[PDB]
């Protein structure tokens, strides 16, 4: 008995990472989606009886948390934001980037990253708050994209930044380390660049880029009122659940009406 | 000396709910607006200082809280989402909340209501999960609005909702009273009436609407595969806010670069 390539696509969307099951033994598909129908079914039967958190809304707060009492103010800031702020952040009228954003309407689109808002919000709080200006936001962006296992059109960033004094590269590094060591997850630093923002130093963990991260100051400050060292990082939420919870696709991890903590709903 | 509109709006955008200044006392208006700019910088900085939590974001972690120990699975759903689902919401190609959508590309739209998500997710989890299903989520919804001051065009959603046993109108009550007893605001529950779900009890704190709840089955039920009893009910966590600290208008309350819990950022 083979298994064509719609059952084998069934019996994946139904297995989990902690699973030892071979999909190819010559069991038949009826047992095989038998078995893990049932034991999804208890998975998702042990989180509504003991846990009931989302990870993605779960790792949100450990995460608030964790900036909040390394005293960085929370931001949560418009999802639906001015199209103009594309183009005054250097993603020019070309494409990469830009043939990724969502427009709405005629003069809006759904932001593809939080930096915007942010460079805005470091701006105004600088002239009420002491040195350093320390803010971080976490919430949904969207880009459309090839869509590979590594990629969401809609996904949830975190950005956290610091304008003012010790915004050295050095600084950075340490609150990416302490981050990362908080959640568990191994890392190396290697060098990348961008459109946005120029040379980056990409967090990554194996192949998979886990954040870009930036110290200032960049050509584009002048555009934003940024006139001070600044420091930022951008993490996908996803990618720390793919890691953390070894998925083989992120969608696993995603928004969705298709998994639930990375358990199939289709039961 | 006599206020213009400009300086008037200006003073407002400083002003506190907790101040008592008269803006017409005959004081001038750089005196006044120096006071209100030194008192929001001073709020500001203990913000800073003592919190860091965004009022949004605190609110959410609050009410999440809440609905997960009391039995309620914690949803976060897609934001974007197929167009389909508004003409299948019953919402009629005429105008009235169809006109209020914001469509995203030829296919999507930005949901105005978290409804049809969680429909999706009754019909899918009562497959595996025991009677009753206890669902929730908050998040970001999207209308076009005529924009007053009880009304935002982003503006963040709870809806709570129940399937099978347990759903009449007075445990629909018995859990809004809870709620809203544990948030500590007062309200009245009065019929309405609406396009989609018919017949609503609507939560009052005083003339404003903090709430649409309905009492299932409803004849929608059957385009989303609904076939038991379900209860629902969908509150504005910035209408809770500007009840708990009594803003004049919801914008403080908002996602927003113009507000930081409720004080201006523009000192
Ligand atoms: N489409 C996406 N889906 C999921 N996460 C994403 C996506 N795009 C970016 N992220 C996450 O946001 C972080 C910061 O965004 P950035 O603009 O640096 O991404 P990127 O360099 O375009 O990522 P990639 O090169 O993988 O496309 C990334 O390191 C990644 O963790
Ligand atoms: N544009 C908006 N801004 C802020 N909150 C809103 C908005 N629309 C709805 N809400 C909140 O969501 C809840 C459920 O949505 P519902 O569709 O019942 O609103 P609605 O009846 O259109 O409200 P209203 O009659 O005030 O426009 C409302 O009771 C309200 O608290
Ligand atoms: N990985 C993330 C890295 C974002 C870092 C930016 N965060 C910020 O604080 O703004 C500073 C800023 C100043 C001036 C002009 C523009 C800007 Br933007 C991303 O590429 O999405
Ligand atoms: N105040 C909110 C009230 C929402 C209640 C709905 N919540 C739910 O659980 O779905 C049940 C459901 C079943 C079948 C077909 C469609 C649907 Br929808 C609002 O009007 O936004
Ligand atoms: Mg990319
Ligand atoms: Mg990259
Ligand atoms: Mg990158
Ligand atoms: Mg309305
Ligand atoms: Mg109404
Ligand atoms: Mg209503």
């Amino acid at each position: 008995p083979a298994l064509t390539k719609s059952q084998t696509d069934r019996l994946e969307v139904l297995l989990n990472p902690k699973d030892e099951i071979s999909l190819n033994s010559g069991k038949p598909f009826r047992e095989l989606e038998s078995e893990l129908l049932s034991r999804r079914k208890k998975d998702l039967q042990q989180i509504y009886a003991e846990e009931r958190e989302n990870y993605l809304g779960k790792l949100e707060r450990e995460i608030t948390r964790f900036f909040v009492d390394r005293g960085f103010l929370e931001i949560k800031s418009p999802i639906l934001i001015p199209l103009e702020y594309i183009e005054r952040m250097g993603i020019d009228n070309d494409t990469e980037l830009s043939k990724q954003i969502f427009r709405v309407d005629k003069n809006f689109c759904l932001r593809p990253m939080l930096a915007p808002n942010l460079a805005n919000y470091l701006r105004k709080l600088d002239r009420a708050l002491p040195d350093p200006i320390k803010i971080f936001e976490i919430g949904p962006c969207y880009r459309k994209e090839s869509d590979g296992k590594e990629h969401l059109e809609e996904f949830t960033m975190l950005n956290f930044c610091q304008m003012g004094s010790g915004c050295t590269r050095e600084n950075l590094e340490s609150i990416i380390t302490d981050f990362l060591n908080h959640l568990g997850i191994d890392f190396k630093i290697v060098g990348d660049s961008c459109m946005v923002f120029g040379d980056t130093l990409d967090v990554m963990h194996g192949d998979l880029e886990l954040s870009s991260a930036v110290v200032g100051p960049i050509p584009l400050d002048r555009e934003w009122g940024i006139d001070k060292p600044w420091i930022g990082a951008g993490f996908g939420l996803e990618r720390l659940l793919k890691v953390k919870h070894d998925f083989k696709n992120i969608k696993r991890a995603a928004r969705s009406g298709s998994y639930y903590n990375g358990i199939s709903t289709n039961l």
